[PDB]
């Protein structure tokens, strides 16, 4: 590659992996979406929220792959993993789930970091810490505080509480 | 009639026919609306979703009447049966009955177009897609949420759930 | 369901199966996209074509999801399958593949109109005819009209028409 | 030094190094800029295009005496060699000539960060990342896009193909 300067094949390859990995959340968030959309479900405001990371998904991936050539890697796409489930439960059980997914993209970024960081690739390493740590800190942030007002909201009284949160908390 | 082409004897009175039934869920409607509007029902954002259904119901009539001149029809008027109930219950029972008077004019609806599709009519057809048709589905699946979100309101702290629903859902 | 209405069980699953066919044919038009963005590719033009292109696929499979859950279908999803080349070739070649993928849609978009045809679905079929078969046949035409000019700039002289092209007939 | 903490003799010299380098790169863009503009070259838009570098370059190393002063640090200059080179050849040989010259920075600015990695100095560490390494990231990525369309209008039809380079992509 004509432009190729500190970029190790490592680098190179572990970056192709998180695209998959952003591919595949993206993927979780869509579906997500459209269930909490299902008539039988009908919660619009956790519907948005669900779309609106399937988008943000795609953003970092869309950055993922623009980085990639900028620094003379190469993407190469496999296949994209469906999601875990089909349905997707109540709020609590979705948010869960989003948590989990939200964690295991973080532990990624920081292996992808600590990669670069090895590889002493530090132009790697400042555009995680630009674009991507930050933004999941914020989002696992915002998740943790979801989940103590939805089990604040829950037990007995929790169907009431599924409503009161998509209408108080969620917007729209 | 000096217009009229490729326009069935059938079509025209099963037209008549529908605009007897809109006219009649207008009617139901009308019915729903002042029900949820009495000082001992009181729920002024169920007055006003089941008045705005009145007057969807209307414009339906009325563009069904439009259409019956346009192809050289001729409208027949008959009496308009009285709503089916004279006291509507609770917010999900009225919300069921609609439900209930949606799925029988959308039948009506699909069965006009199977007619007309049999006499090979494609000008009544496409009427019903781009006026019609949509705006059933739409209204069905609003209905469908509703009926899940008064649901999961219902049960033991319904008289509460039906107060929220009226409030955070239903606009007013 | 309670809003389900005129539904088949063919159509909901053969509307599950276009699904994953327009995320594969996004995903194409993702990996077209950042092809013609390296470095050593480099035509701006024909990479923002391709991108925008996963942005309108996009906008179908969402469409289609949308209109699932309205019909009170319930979406399934399966593996997407990863692009059927890692590198594109040139602007002829990858226009050729682009050509070949939107027939590919425009069948399976056809069949399912035959299908929703058979099962007297006009629902189903006035959504297809409105949001996806003019749309195919504008882009089929477009992809068309390009592959005549880039043939006319091709031949010995062919790197030189390729830069022509992407720069004057592509927006940027 | 009343203000100087935690910046090493060390780096404070590769500083003053890195500052001879920028002016040598600023000067070598300089020549470049007025070389396109001879009358028996007139490539405006080469002109130009290397132009605006030497004035990037220029605000790197204000950028970087600016740094010095604010850590404590004192500048020293040495003489700035004139450029490699009288005369620059066509475009294509001109692009590589400034290609090599930001390979060259972007390796002394990566051993620079390594160094200041060495003293633990992150100040110094995150000011380049921030100031300088995207940048070079972005440029050597431009330039590389540029030698590619060089190459494809290359070789017998090489007159023409730098005349439309210079004109549908260089601005102005
Ligand atoms: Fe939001
Ligand atoms: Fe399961
Ligand atoms: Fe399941
Ligand atoms: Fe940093
Ligand atoms: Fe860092
Ligand atoms: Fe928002
Ligand atoms: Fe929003
Ligand atoms: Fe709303
Ligand atoms: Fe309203
Ligand atoms: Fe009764
Ligand atoms: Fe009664
Ligand atoms: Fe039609
Ligand atoms: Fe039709
Ligand atoms: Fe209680
Ligand atoms: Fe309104
Ligand atoms: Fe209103
Ligand atoms: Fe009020
Ligand atoms: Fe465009
Ligand atoms: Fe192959
Ligand atoms: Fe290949
Ligand atoms: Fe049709
Ligand atoms: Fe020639
Ligand atoms: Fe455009
Ligand atoms: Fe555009
Ligand atoms: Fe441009
Ligand atoms: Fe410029
Ligand atoms: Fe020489
Ligand atoms: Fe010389
Ligand atoms: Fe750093
Ligand atoms: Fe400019
Ligand atoms: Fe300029
Ligand atoms: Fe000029
Ligand atoms: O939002
Ligand atoms: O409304
Ligand atoms: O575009
Ligand atoms: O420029």
């Amino acid at each position: 590659s004509q432009i190729r300067q500190n970029y190790s094949t490592d680098v190179e390859a572990a970056v192709n992996s998180l695209v998959n990995l952003y591919l595949q959340a993206s993927y979780t968030y869509l579906s997500l979406g459209f269930y909490f959309d299902r008539d039988d479900v009908a919660l619009e405001g956790v519907s948005h929220f669900f779309r609106e990371l399937a988008a943000a998904k795609r953003a970092g991936y869309e950055r993922l792959l623009k980085m990639q050539n900028q620094r003379g890697g190469r993407a190469l796409f496999q296949d994209i993993k469906k999601p875990a489930e089909d349905e997707w439960g109540k709020t609590p059980d979705a948010m869960k789930a989003a948590m989990a997914l939200e964690k295991k993209l973080n532990q990624a970024l920081l292996d992808l970091h600590a990669l670069g960081s090895a590889r002493t690739d530090p132009h790697l390493c400042d555009f995680l810490e630009t674009h991507f740590l930050d933004e999941e800190v914020k989002l696992i942030k915002k998740m943790g505080d979801h989940l103590t007002n939805l089990h604040r909201l829950g037990g007995p009284e929790a169907g009431l509480g599924e409503y009161l949160f998509e209408r108080l908390t969620l917007k729209h």
